[PDB]
C-alpha cells in the first residue's frame, strides 16, 4: 500500500481497535440487514439463526466476530507490506471453501465494513480514508481468493 494510504489506515483504525466486538456487531448487523440470504451460513449448535438479532446473542458468533476484528488488525499492523500476510490470507480463503462456503459475497462484506468505518469515524471518514480502505480490503480479497481457488 502506499505511504499515505497506510497512515490514513492506520489512524482510523485506532478508535475502532479499541471496542473491537462494538464495531464489528455494527459491520455484521448491517451485513444481515442488506443479505439476510448469508445469515444461514453461521451455524452453531446444529442450529439456524432465525433473525438477524439472534445472532447477537450467541456467544460463538460474537466469537466469530473477535476473529474477524483480529484479522482486520493483523490486515493494518502489515499494511506497508502485505505480502508477509499473504500465506495466512491465502489459509483463510481455503478455510472459507472448507465450511462450504464462496466468496462472491465479497463485496456486501466490504461494503459493511465501509459502513462501520463510516459511521465510527463521521467527518473523518474523508474520500481518501474510503479509498484506502477499499483498496487495502481488495488486496485482502485478492489473497484470499488464491487460496479459495489453486495456489
Ligand atoms: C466473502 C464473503 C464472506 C462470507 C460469506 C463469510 C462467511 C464466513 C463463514 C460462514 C465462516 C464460518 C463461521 C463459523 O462456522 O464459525 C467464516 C469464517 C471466517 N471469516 Fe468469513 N466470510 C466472508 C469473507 C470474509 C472476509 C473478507 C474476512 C476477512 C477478515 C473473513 C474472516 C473470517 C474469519 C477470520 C473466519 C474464521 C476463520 C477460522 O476460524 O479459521 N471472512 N466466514
Amino acid at each position: 500500500m502506499e505511504r499515505p494510504e497506510s497512515e490514513l489506515i492506520r489512524q482510523s483504525w485506532r478508535v475502532v481497535s479499541r471496542s473491537p466486538l462494538e464495531h464489528g456487531t455494527v459491520l455484521f448487523a448491517r451485513l444481515f440487514a442488506l443479505e439476510p440470504s448469508l445469515l444461514p451460513l453461521f451455524q452453531y449448535n446444529g442450529r439456524q439463526f432465525s433473525s438477524p438479532e439472534d445472532s447477537l446473542s450467541s456467544p460463538e458468533f460474537l466469537d466469530h466476530i473477535r476473529k474477524v476484528m483480529l484479522v482486520i488488525d493483523a490486515a493494518v499492523t502489515n499494511v506497508e507490506d502485505l505480502s508477509s500476510l499473504e500465506e495466512y490470507l491465502t489459509s483463510l480463503g481455503r478455510k472459507h471453501r472448507a465450511v462450504g462456503v464462496r466468496l462472491s459475497s465479497a463485496s456486501t462484506v466490504g461494503e459493511s465494513l465501509l459502513y462501520m468505518l463510516e459511521k465510527s469515524l463521521g467527518p473523518d471518514f474523508t474520500p481518501a480514508t474510503r479509498t484506502a480502505w477499499s483498496r487495502l480490503y481488495g488486496a485482502v480479497v485478492q489473497a484470499m481468493s488464491r487460496g479459495w481457488d489453486g495456489e
